[PDB]
């Protein structure tokens, strides 16, 4: 059967742009480039079996990865339980240029468990799925071609501790479709036998540093590392190390600062040698960039970029699509949403509990705006004392979803520790599934320090971290300060506009106050943001604003779920949105 | 001289029968079979120095290996303290077939610090009297032949902290003889360069699920694990993996489930491949079966077999002997206390303080014995407590014997963990050496889920583990019940019987409670049976009698201690002992 | 310019001595020697820079290394603050007969924060200004020839919470000139692929046994290792191992104990074969000595050598030079603090907060004088609870002051492990840095067992370690016993006297108490000594007199600063120190 978009929900115009055979075919990892890759996107076969069941090899239906079961440009649109499995199938070929290199199986995310097989041999498996992984399946491969790939992915979203976001089984009021199978690009890739498995790449302005980690799959003594940086085409520093050393390049003193009035980004080349002949190289990019805090002279601790204070303000992003949950159907979609945020006058945004694939964060770092990264929240919760710091019951997780928790984490941190636009770490947003709050913050600051901590959105308050963060709905409000911290305002407004004909469901859409034209809300919002910037000089050092769209029944963003209306005038926004993001600058 | 059995107490058929040229022949390792090995058992040259004394090069007398210094059957009957070391010397050839392919020497168990010399080269060192261990011993070989193996041998028995079990320098009452040296099968064989060292076998049931997990001496990516599981001689399923990961076996839905009373095995064939050549390659067994606990229809926690309740009932078998003490004289008598459990009508076995060679778990695998294991016990104790959650206080270990205790404990259910037989783990018993209940009943538990924790058999109790374990003498008695957990009966009976020409000493015998004949004792045997059939519906999930055979002056036992007189009557016992194994059958 | 020491201050008679062109030339590890090696002393370029600036190419001045930009002898003489480092460069040529070799560059301590750059190629890093370390610097290596060697370096001194001992950014009273840079012999050394890095050496006279573990670089199952002991010519004991193995090698039970009296030192040859082929070869010594703590016939715990009661009596040494800091001038002038301390009639040194170079301590233990090993403080103090068990508020390091302290303390306990002449660690001194004072003494007598622990010299006091440090100025006093261990007095005296023309400053000279000639501040030693004498049999079992020589302004030596006059008067003062080592004699 032709595939077809599944169910009569609203759609975004990529919806219909959607070639099934050239399937998000962007690069999937640009914070390290290698030339040759071949992506895997497209029609695989597909089944839903019983937990435990028997995986099946003759398939009755199809499915368009990357896109969860779920959603609708998957041309599926089922729905999998706790107690049942999907099963992923397709056949594909290995170029002959590759003809005795390593093969790599990239995965962007799969959620949650997933179990891979090429030709019937187990190559590799993975829990969670908001970060990737990779299976070397050279030796799986076939000499004769028509290599069977087989993916085996299992999910029970809230009927299980692990991380989810807003995910749930019964969809309503903030929470969402589950989300189950792949839902990243996948693909393959050829590298040698020793190569680059990750660069971490951390700056020190204040040093004149730039450090470069190139973690290889293994090491010999005769290793050699070499780290090119240019200003456009032009190259001003350079690097080399051996012994498995950190390559540390000295930076000009003139760098240009990266920020997002000016998102100035290095590029990097690093090279690896077995003793003088080249093995492998790889391209990349750099930001010279500071995060911390520090006391101003009104004694406000203030959140500082590159030792300027700076407010940071806004839209909580959670990252959701009509058609594709979480996959934007296209990277022009993906990047739709960050570059509407650069214009409507925001210099920051909040990933609201989930990862985006990596196209999305370095889409931040070129277009300049730094990202609150949330830990996707999960498991049972505590009372949420939201307005006074934590005295209550503190809840104890199992063993097994603890362990799932800090290894995802660190996990996330991993894979997202050499993005510049990076600059806050939040473990806990509004106590969903929080617990040793001051432990889990201690251990993120302790495992990156160049990133400030927000050690819980909203709650439960601990006097912990770098920041103290405050919801409150729907005007800002300062309820509670901690002078030792910032204070900042993690969750306001929610200004909800029900537009028909770009909504998810006829009835029960609701705002954390509404009104029935647009005019109305943006003096609303103008309003709260009047508010906010007479709020700065008082105490508040970022805000974030709820929210950047619409999602499925909460009609309070600044967009329509579709994409296809912007709800607030932007020029008004446009005009105080900035005023507030200077608030702060001398 | 010539080999002879030493001392005058009491011996079994099998003395006898023992040929010091062919002495305990069968295959040591029934779990991971290869084909090709070399028995070291037999005559070797011994001596009895101080401790720290000069390694003789000239020797008086022999010893039977391998039989414990202490015991009739070594021909030597004498005994070690803390202060003295035991030397064994021995010559060995490396067949001809073996040349070019590594070589392993192989313990059985030695009790208590080993060290091993191969023609004065130091090739591995051990400690701990109950667990297997290997060392890889080509690099100290000569081409000239006639290799010299020397074992020296310390065991400081109850004078020192570690495990020992019921070993104590002055035996009385409970406590029996001392256990020095080596007391299971030397032997060794050859290997490939890459070769299997382990097979950590693992079902799950309710997935359709047999997961076969290749443990290798050294990795690299090209290797390539095959895993054939056959139903007698039909191959039935399975399996291929590489980058290290474990072997999941896909096994139908009809698979034959392993139970006391149907215990079927099926047959492993795991062969590994570096890249397409077949390296190395391995015979083993695996069973489809599952222990848990479940509340019943009745609102009661029971012990469950394949997920329906099964009431456990079986002796406590100390694995004593007159003339091996530690050691069956042949291989037809370790398996005689097995199969004399079964012919009572029992359907488990719980190991007291004590950990058996590999062979004997293979036989509870064939004939179907669900086994408790004991963590052999040793150091001082806290105040018993046996009728009370535990309120005194804690005894605290010191740092070296709790890290003997932790690490013994993690080697014993390392070496056991494949086999089908074992089915709940005792940490502690009746207080010997409790420490930290809490903390190794969870640390049991996390690290294998697919039994279950016995957290302290008599006591001291702590609300923990998966079951509250009583004991009471004589008869049946449910002074204490955790409704939250399975409450079980893990000690009771102690019917003693003095026969004449079959007991150890000739006074100081004793049991629990005592009568003159067979006739009288069996009397007593079922009325206590008949007690305990009732309390089956009123809590108890499971009971262990004491005891299998007599041993020394306890003589309570089901056998005497030569095992040459079944002392109650079998066919009584047999038909209520099977009522009881079937009480909570549906 | 030309060398020429620094500074008007005054001088040792070594400094006049000083060869630029041939500086400290003696073998910088006598534990463990080959024959071939490179010393990298002598004039460098060097370059005072900002922190975070560029590595200058072109240099205005030369230092002397190994002598600290501070100190006289460097031909610098200069203050290094915590917002500059230190850039050492030099060119080095490889002899021809090393081709083919792996060349380790040897660095034997730089203080604080050390990177090094070989051609440009980053080699390794290092923090930690006490200890040795090591790098593989082949593949930077150059064929053309003329090497280029960079070191930087970065010290914040008493501005970072790293050990530091006495040094601070003012010195004052008992706080000393800073350190900064490279303290100790540069030196290059050639090596095979696989060779012995470090050498374990523990020996044990109970069991009558030497270890030696030779820790390799890299393994493999064919490696072999041989370890001959010889008395002066004549092999007395070899040894042999496979698999890693430490080496046990049987000594006769007539063996030479090490001791003050006499220290004999048996000679090691350790052989590293691939196979049947030698790979590397090391020449060591051994002592066979014992240190342990008894409670004697009278009821007092005493400090034991070899199974008997020793009373340990000694000089504090701090180990400071008025013309090279913490290095000694001459090899000459190392041994000659050593030599007057034997001189003196003491035979026990106790080196207070600093680590000196490996010549050192093998000078001690060719010469017979037992160490007792301070950790060099650092970082902030609680509140000096001097004269009773402490109850005070505890301290609270940061994580990383914490974990400098533990890592630094750990690679100080790894490199001094083999040296005979150290008996006692100690981890804290008069509550300088004093943190987790029980965890910390019960770590570090759990990772080096052979030796006796000091928790705290002079306080803070906790019921832990071996003994029980007491500091009283300037008479002997007992104020504080604890009778469940040894009671020690490890600082008292500090008999001040100014001798003119051979002080370091005129003014602001200070003791304890103070004299105006020898004979009366020889007087008041032998009256503290008599009393130290007749306390004891009355609990006191070591004692240290403080202290070696003049430091600054701290005029209360045994000598003076510059070691030109002996302050007090040897015969007497020898006369009645035998008397005290000798108090426990029976
Ligand atoms: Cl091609
Ligand atoms: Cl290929
Ligand atoms: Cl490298
Ligand atoms: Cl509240
Ligand atoms: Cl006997
Ligand atoms: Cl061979
Ligand atoms: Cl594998
Ligand atoms: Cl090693
Ligand atoms: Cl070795
Ligand atoms: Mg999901
Ligand atoms: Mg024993
Ligand atoms: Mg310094």
């Amino acid at each position: 059967a032709q595939w077809k978009p599944a169910g009569d929900r609203i759609k975004t115009k990529w919806a219909e742009q959607i070639n099934p055979s050239d399937v998000l075919p962007e690069y999937p990892r640009p914070i390290m480039q290698r030339n040759d890759w071949k992506n895997l996107n497209g029609l695989w076969d597909y089944a839903i079996i019983d937990k435990g069941g028997r995986i099946p090899t003759d398939f009755e239906g199809q499915i368009l990865v990357p896109f969860a079961v779920e959603s609708s440009l998957s041309g599926v649109g089922k729905r999998v339980n706790e107690n049942q499995e999907v099963i992923y199938q397709r056949s594909f070929e290995i170029p002959s240029a590759w003809r005795g290199k390593q093969v790599l199986l990239h995965f962007g995310a799969v959620d949650w468990k997933t179990d891979v097989w090429v030709n019937d041999i187990k190559v590799g498996s993975h829990t969670g799925g908001f970060t990737p992984f990779s299976f070397d399946i050279t030796p799986a491969l076939s000499a004769k071609g028509n290599n069977r790939l087989v993916v085996k992915v299992w999910d029970p979203t809230d009927r299980g501790p692990q991380p989810r976001g807003k995910q749930v089984s019964r969809p309503e009021g903030i929470w969402y479709t589950p989300v189950t199978g792949i839902w990243q690009t996948v693909w393959l890739e050829p590298v040698a036998g020793k190569h680059i498995e990750n660069l971490r790449i951390t700056p020190d302005i204040d040093r004149h540093l730039l450090t470069v980690k190139a973690e290889l799959n293994t090491n010999s003594t005769s290793d050699f590392v070499e780290v090119n940086v240019y200003d456009g085409n032009q190259l001003i520093a350079a690097g080399k190390s051996i012994n498995g050393e950190p390559v540390e390049v000295a930076m000009p003193e003139n760098a240009k600062l990266w920020s997002p009035d000016s998102p100035f980004l290095y590029t990097l080349k690093v090279t690896l040698k077995e003793g003088n002949k080249i093995v492998d190289k790889v391209d990349s990019y750099a930001a010279m960039r500071k995060y911390s805090t520090r006391r101003d002279a009104n004694g406000i601790v203030r959140l500082e970029l590159n030792n300027e204070a700076l407010f940071q303000f806004g839209p909580l992003d959670q990252g959701w699509w009509p058609d594709g949950l979480y996959t934007a159907p296209t990277d022009e979609a993906l990047l739709y949403d960050i570059q509407k945020t650069k214009d409507f006058g925001y210099n920051m945004i909040r990933k609201h509990i989930k990862v985006e694939p990596a196209r999305w964060y370095t889409y931040c770092d070129q277009l300049g705006i730094i990202v609150w990264q949330d830990m996707p929240s999960g498991d049972r919760n505590p009372q949420w004392q939201n307005r006074k710091y934590f005295d209550g019951t503190e809840m104890k997780r199992s063993a097994e979803s603890e362990a799932y928790y800090r290894k995802e984490w660190k996990e996330i941190m991993d894979c997202l520790h050499s993005y510049p636009c990076i600059g806050t770490w939040v473990p806990f947003n509004e106590a969903w599934g929080q617990f040793k709050t001051v432990e889990i913050a201690e251990w993120t600051k302790q495992y990156d320090p160049t990133r400030l901590v927000n050690p819980a959105s909203g709650g439960n308050h601990y006097t912990c971290g770098d920041m103290l963060d405050l919801h409150n709905y729907p005007a800002p409000e300062m309820y509670l300060y901690d002078a030792q911290r910032a204070t900042v305002l993690g969750e306001y407004g929610g200004i909800g506009l029900v537009l028909k004909d770009h909504i998810w469901e006829p009835n029960r859409n609701w705002g954390y106050v509404q009104f029935n034209s647009s005019k109305e809300a943006t003096d609303e919002y103008v309003k709260y943001a009047d508010m906010l910037y007479k709020m700065v000089d008082r105490g508040f050092s970022a805000a974030v604003y709820t929210q950047t769209t619409d999602v499925e029944v909460e009609v309070n963003g600044l967009m329509t779920y579709d994409r296809k209306v912007i709800k607030l005038d932007e020029k008004r926004a446009k005009e105080i949105n900035t005023r507030i993001c200077n608030s702060l600058k001398k």
